[PDB]
C-alpha cells in the first residue's frame, strides 16, 4: 500500500461487498475514512468506517457524510458491547451535516407522494438532510454546541410541515436528545481538513471507503433512482477535502452478478430461476429488514461506464462463488437500439428501456471455490470468467472474493 | 509557454471576485476544450480584445465558458452545473451579434440540472423569509436547484426532450406552492417556452461523460473555468454563507466525471487584499478608511443593488487553509496594483482564540466572531506597477511582497495582475 489515499468504490448499484474489503485492506491502514452518504449497511458497520476490527486503525467520518447522530452512537455503543475499543480511535468533521429525525420522516412522506413513481429509498432520511444541505438550512455537527440550534430546528420543522402538511413528531424531545448526545460526540469531534492534510503530510496511509455505488450516483447514476450524494471518486476529493493528486489506487468493487434494491432500471435483470437462485445463494437480501434485492446477470456495459467515470486502477471481483453452480454464465457485453450499438451509457431512461442486451455465454465451472486461497487454485473456467471481464474492462482483477469471511479473499497482486 | 495535455483548474481562493477572467483568458490561448464544472450565471467575464485596426470589442460570458475568446476552442458545460437556458441563449446570442461564433463549439451536458423561473422567485422568497439572517444570495435560483437536485424531483437537460417535462414541471410547481404559498407563475407559457429552447438546444447536446473521456485519451488540454470561490465551497466555506454546489477542486472531479489522475495543474486566484459579499464573519474586515479605500480603487462594487463588497486586508489564514484544500499547484495573485498607494499593508498571519492559536479555519462562525487576527505589517512600495511586464521591473517592496504569500504559503506565484486591462499581466514562469 502506497503513502497517500487508497479508495474502496462500489462499481455497481451496491452492496459488493465493499466492507469485506475495507476490513481486509485496513490491517495496512493508518485511516480508514468514510467520505460521503449515511448509514447505509456493511458485513456491524453502518456509518462507521468498516476499518476498526483493525486495532490500531483509526477511524474518521470526513465532512461529506450526512451523520444520524443517535444511530452512530448506537452502533458504537454495540461495537464496544462486543468488546471492541472504538471510542478512542473515531473522529468526526465538525462539517458534517445532521440527519434529524423528521428527515426520515419526510423522506417516507416523499415516497408516498410520488405513488407510482417513488425511487424505492432507504427511508433514512438521507435525501432530506442533502436538499436541506444544498438550501443552507441544514444543521452541522458544530451546531450541536451552538445556543440557536433549537431555534433553528424548530423552523426547520415548520418548514417540513408547510411542504408535506402535519405529521407527528416530537419536536421538543428530539432537541433534547440530540444535545444529549452532543456531549458524547464531543470528544471525537475534529477539524476535517487539518486532520486529513496533517495524516497526508506525515506520511500516513488512507483507506477510503466509498458508500453505495457508482450506478447510484446523484449526477452519474440512474437519475432520479440514485442516492443524493456523490458516491463515485469526486465525492471522496469534496467529502475529504483532499487534492486530488493524494489518490494513489481506487479500487472497483464489482460483483461477479448485478443487483439493485428499489426502484430504477436495470437491464440484466432476471425475473425467472436465474434471479431467484442469485437471490438464494447470494443471500441478497437487508440483514434486518428481509428486503429482497433485484437480481441479473453481471452488466459490463454497465462496468465499462463505471470504469470511465472512476477510473479504476484495479478491481475486486467479488462474491463469485455464487456462480460455482451454474452451467451456464451470461455476461452483457453490448446495448443495442434499433439494431445500432448504443455509445456508453444513456441518461435517458426511456432511451435505456428500448436496449436490447447483447450477451456472451461463458462455461460454468461446476466446483466449490469458496476454499480457494491462491489463483492458481481457481478452475479453469473461473480463470476464463475473471480473464474475461480484465481483457473487456482494461483493467486487472487484484482481489477475488469467495465467500463472506475475510479470510475468502484472493489477491492475485 | 505550453499548457499540458490533461485538465488544467483555474480556481477562486477566497470568497469570490478574486480576478478570475484574465488568468482563464490567458490560459484559453493554450487550450482545446474550455469547461465549467459546477455553479450558475455567476461567472460573469468580460475579455475586451484588440482587433488588427486597433480596435478593442467587449465580450461578455457567464454561464458560457470565456475560453470562447479563443477561435480554436471548444467550449463544455458539464453535468455539475446548473443551467439557466433563457440565460445561455441571451448570452449567446449577444456574443454573437458580435461576431463571435458560438453555436457549433458549444456542447452540453444531457445531464446538467435546469434552473427554471420558479428556482429563482423561491430564491428570493426563503431570503426574505430569513429576514436579518438571509444569506445574501445572487437570486438566480442557485440553491433551488441544487436542492431540487438532491431531492431527486430537478429536471436535467435530458428531461426537455422527455414527453412527461410539461407534467413533471406542473408537479415542481405545485411543490414549490405548498413549501412557500401561491407566488404569481405562468406554468403552461414557461413550458411552452422551454420546449422552443429546447429546438435551439439539440446541436449542442452531448454525452457528457463519453466528451470528456474522449478528450482526455486524445492529448486535448481541458482548461476548467471554476465558478464562485474556495470560501464559498458548499462543505468547505463560511456556511451557511456558501454557494451550494462544490466551489473547490473536488467539484471539478465530480463536475466532470473524470479520474483524479486526470488533474495536472490548480491555479489559484487569490486577491492581493480581501472581499466579501454576504452575511458572517469576516476576521480582516476593516470598517473605516483602509476599508474605503480599498473599495474605491479596487472598484469594489459589483453590478447588483445589495452587493457591494466588504473590504479587509490579505488574510493568509484564509489561503493556508485554501491551499490545504485545494492543494495549488501555483498561484495568481491579483489586483497587486490596488495597493500601490499604501504607505504599510497589514496580512493576517494568525488567528488566537482565548490567547490559543487557532488551527486550521474554524467551521463554528461564533468562533469566527471570537478570533483575534495576528498581523504581519509589510512596507508599501508607493509607486505605480499597472504598465510593469516583467518581474525585474517591479519595486522591491511589491517583490518582497509576493515572497511572503508565497514564504507562508508553500506555493509559488506564477501570475500577477497589475490592472484591469487584457495584457495588465507580469508571468513569473
Ligand atoms: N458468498 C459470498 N458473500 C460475500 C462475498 N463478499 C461479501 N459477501 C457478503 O455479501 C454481502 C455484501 O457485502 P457488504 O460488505 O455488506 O457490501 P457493501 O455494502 O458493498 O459493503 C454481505 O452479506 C457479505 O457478507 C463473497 O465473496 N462471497
Ligand atoms: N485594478 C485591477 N483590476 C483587476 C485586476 N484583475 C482583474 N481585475 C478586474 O476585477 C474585476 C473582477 O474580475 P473578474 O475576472 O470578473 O473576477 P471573477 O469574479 O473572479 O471571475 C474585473 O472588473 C477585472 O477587470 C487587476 O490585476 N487589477
Ligand atoms: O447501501 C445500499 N445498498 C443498495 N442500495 C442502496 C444503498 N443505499 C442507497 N441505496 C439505493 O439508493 C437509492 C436511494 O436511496 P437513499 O440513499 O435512501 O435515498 C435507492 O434505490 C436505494 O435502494
Ligand atoms: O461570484 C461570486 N462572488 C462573490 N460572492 C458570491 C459569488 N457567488 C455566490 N456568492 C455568495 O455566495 C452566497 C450564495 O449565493 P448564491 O450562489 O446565489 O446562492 C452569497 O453569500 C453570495 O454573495
Amino acid at each position: 500500500s502506497p503513502e497517500g489515499v487508497t479508495v474502496v468504490l462500489g462499481a455497481q448499484w451496491g452492496d459488493e461487498g465493499k466492507g469485506k474489503l475495507v476490513d481486509i485492506l485496513a490491517a495496512e491502514a493508518d485511516i480508514c475514512a468514510r467520505c460521503a452518504g449515511g448509514n447505509n449497511a456493511g458485513h456491524a458497520f453502518n456509518l462507521l468506517p468498516s476499518g476498526l476490527i483493525n486495532p490500531e486503525c483509526t477511524a474518521f467520518i470526513g465532512s461529506g457524510v450526512v451523520v444520524h447522530v443517535p444511530s452512530l452512537f448506537n452502533e458504537l455503543d454495540t461495537l464496544e458491547r462486543k468488546g471492541l475499543k472504538v471510542a478512542g480511535r473515531l473522529l468526526v468533521s465538525d462539517r458534517a451535516h445532521l440527519v434529524m429525525g423528521f428527515h426520515q420522516i419526510v423522506d417516507g412522506l416523499k415516497e408516498v407522494e410520488l405513488g407510482g413513481s417513488s425511487i424505492g429509498t432507504t427511508r433514512k432520511g438521507i435525501g432530506p438532510a442533502y436538499s436541506s444541505k444544498a438550501s443552507r438550512s441544514g444543521l452541522r455537527v458544530h451546531h450541536l454546541f451552538d445556543p440557536t440550534f433549537p431555534a433553528k430546528f424548530r423552523k426547520l420543522v415548520e418548514g417540513r410541515f408547510k411542504r408535506y402538511g402535519h405529521f407527528e413528531f416530537d419536536t421538543e424531545g428530539e432537541i433534547e436528545m440530540y444535545l444529549a448526545f452532543a456531549e458524547r460526540l464531543r470528544p471525537f469531534i475534529v477539524d476535517g481538513p487539518t486532520f486529513m492534510h496533517n495524516a497526508l503530510s506525515s506520511g500516513k496511509r488512507v483507506l477510503v471507503e466509498g458508500a453505495n455505488a457508482l450506478m447510484l450516483d446523484l449526477d452519474y447514476g440512474t437519475y432520479p433512482f440514485v442516492t443524493s450524494s456523490s458516491t463515485s471518486i469526486g465525492g471522496v476529493v469534496s467529502g475529504l477535502g483532499i487534492s486530488p493528486f493524494a489518490i494513489k489506487r481506487v479500487v472497483g468493487v464489482i460483483k461477479a452478478y448485478t443487483t439493485r434494491v428499489g426502484g430504477g432500471p436495470f437491464p440484466t435483470e432476471d425475473l425467472a430461476t436465474v434471479g431467484e437462485t442469485l437471490q438464494e445463494v447470494g443471500a441478497e437480501y437487508g440483514t434486518v429488514t428481509g428486503r429482497r434485492r433485484r437480481c441479473g446477470w453481471l452488466d459490463l456495459v454497465v462496468m465499462k461506464y463505471s470504469t470511465m467515470i472512476n477510473g479504476y486502477t484495479s478491481l475486486n471481483l467479488t462474491k463469485l462463488d455464487v456462480l460455482d453452480g451454474f452451467e451456464e454464465i451470461k455476461v452483457a457485453t453490448g446495448y443495442k437500439i434499433d439494431g445500432v450499438e448504443v455509445e456508453g451509457f444513456p441518461a435517458d431512461l426511456d432511451r435505456l428501456a428500448k436496449v436490447e442486451v447483447q450477451y456472451a455465454t461463458l462455461p460454468g465451472w461446476k466446483t466449490d471455490i469458496s476454499n480457494c486461497k491462491t489463483y492458481e487454485e481457481f478452475p479453469e473456467n473461473a480463470k476464463a470468467y475473471i480473464k474475461f471481464i480484465e481483457d473487456y474492462l482494461g483493467v486487472k482483477v487484484q482481489y477475488v472474493g469467495v465467500g463472506p469471511g475475510r479470510d475468502q479473499n484472493v489477491i492475485i497482486f
